[PDB]
């Protein structure tokens, strides 16, 4: 019995947020609680949009109501993309509540800021959320899943290669998580320029005091389009392998991977037969399939090796 | 590839409204769009609840973003439980401009009415309401899911035997809706007083009509969100039976018993022994009961009439 509270946005159609996170962890088993931070007709890759926001007040007043009704035991919490700082903080004084009374409690955080599109690197969110991510959000985490920037952010220190990634790595799991991945990066990979290379470290402290870390890279190969709310759908089947694979980190990353090779396959496969043959596909063909790879989330073909470093 | 625009409520915890929807109509393999006319902590049966609720103009300006994106093309509308008058207008409106739009677009109702419980923090539903389904709702619905006492208010009739009841579903048709099915009725089974009893009725311009009745034995619990489930999967199953409601109801009313013992069994599990189960206890084993969702063993058969 495991029960998950997920804090991320919400589309009428389409997948990013909470619409990447609950069915996968759905179909894997858990019983997952969502709370919706905002609520929008589409992701904002479309040309138009419209939504509502929450406040951090109407956040505080679901959560007061599970309060209330002393429903408020979690064995995860899991968030992503937050835009302002308020509202973090909230999430902040929440978890930290819930692993008060539940110290096995795991906060998986995808700490979402930007990236650098194909050598663009840019923010997504205001400069004022990085102070609460640096010293509130990531020193409660269990687990972060930041990209390259999002990893030089929260460090202040600038990857320009593996080694220094693993350093990165390390600085991170000195601010608290026992478990970092950088999801993807800028850095050359030795199969080949077209793959992306993913990184993942997970350290343990023994009981004499000795700490081991587990880290292994990882090479995707890239599939030329511009998707969304991969990370989220990244981040939620993370956490269920993480669960099943509680001290291998190799081979939830592997599982995880696969899924995701699998339902992009399906994604731009179905992507360019609804566009036409030459034409480029529209970020509403686009949208993940994610109830078609129902079978390829519940048990993923491996088809990515991790390496051990 | 079947698309569904399913305008419900949402509740962070337990199932009810599109949480009691979404989930079945993912895994038997249709795309869902889910448009939260509120967003609760729990459901009613709670001691305590707190949310916001979506205003009319509020669920205007999202289905206005998928119209701007022009990805407003759907083959499915369901609805259900709605205690504002003006919300459940604004959704009618909706519905006949998709269906100009597409023709072949099907519109699944459950028309909620009474002291039931909800993910919509409310007590009651208003009276006021009654007069908006009946001349707005329904002569637009395709399939609706009535119970015994919603039928009767849609109707004005009152249903004391079971040859009263097929002659208010008829009534009901010529309303409007193809297909209509009284979920739940006070009426006595032959086959014994523990038996609740299903009718379920269908018409098909060849114009012919199917009747079924089913029993199904009462499990001695409350359940919330129970109307919400059937509806959801009711609109799977016709559609991959689209002219025989005899199985598409026999699938789901399986589906649905193999949900509730299991929901049943759990919750005197987890409370003490002796100790009757508290709502938190019995919110619906959904994500438990997924192979029991996906492929159904029957259980039941629908007797034709
Ligand atoms: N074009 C792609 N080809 C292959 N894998 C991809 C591609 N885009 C995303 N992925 C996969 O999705 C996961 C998350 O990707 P990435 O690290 O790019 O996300 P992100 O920058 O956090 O996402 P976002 O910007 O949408 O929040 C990774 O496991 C990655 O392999
Ligand atoms: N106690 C029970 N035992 C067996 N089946 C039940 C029970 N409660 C509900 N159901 C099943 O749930 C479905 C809907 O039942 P019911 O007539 O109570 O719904 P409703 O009035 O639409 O629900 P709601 O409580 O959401 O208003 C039917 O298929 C019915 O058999
Ligand atoms: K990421
Ligand atoms: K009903
Ligand atoms: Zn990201
Ligand atoms: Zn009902």
């Amino acid at each position: 019995e495991c029960r998950v509270l997920s804090i991320q946005s919400h589309v009428v159609r389409g997948y990013v947020g909470n619409r990447a996170a609950t069915f996968p962890l759905q179909v894997l088993g858990f019983e997952v609680d969502a709370v919706n931070s905002v609520q929008f007709s589409n992701h904002t890759g479309y040309s138009h949009w419209k939504g509502q926001v929450l406040n951090s007040d109407e956040l505080q007043e679901l959560y007061d109501g599970l309060k209330l009704n002393h429903v408020n035991q979690y064995d995860y919490v899991l968030t992503g993309y937050t835009r302002d700082k308020s509202f973090l903080a909230m999430v902040v004084d929440i978890v930290q509540e819930l692993k008060q009374q539940n110290p096995r409690l795991v906060y998986v955080c995808d700490p979402v800021m930007g990236d650098q599109r194909n050598g663009e690197g840019a923010m997504y969110v205001p400069d004022d959320l990085l102070p609460v991510y640096r010293e509130k959000v990531v020193p409660v985490a269990d687990i972060i899943t930041p990209n390259q920037f999002e990893a030089e952010l929260l460090t202040g220190r600038k990857i320009h290669s593996q080694e220094e990634a693993l350093e990165v790595m390390d600085m991170l799991h000195s601010m608290g998580p026992d478990t970092v991945v950088i999801t993807s990066s800028n850095l050359l990979s030795p199969r080949g320029s077209d793959y992306l290379m993913a990184l993942g470290s997970q350290r343990t402290r023994a009981p004499d005091g000795s700490v081991v870390t587990q880290r292994i890279r990882m090479e995707m190969h890239k599939v030329d389009a511009v998707f969304v709310g991969t990370g989220d759908l990244f981040a939620a089947m993370l956490l269920a392998w993480t669960h099943k694979h509680p001290n291998n980190l190799k081979v939830a990353c592997e599982k995880t991977v696969s899924a995701m090779h699998h339902v992009l396959q399906r994604t731009i496969k179905c992507a360019k037969a609804k566009s036409g043959e030459g034409v480029k596909p529209s970020p509403a063909q686009l949208e993940l399939r994610m109830v078609q790879s129902k079978k390829d989330i519940e048990s993923p073909e491996i088809v990515v090796q991790a390496t051990v470093l």
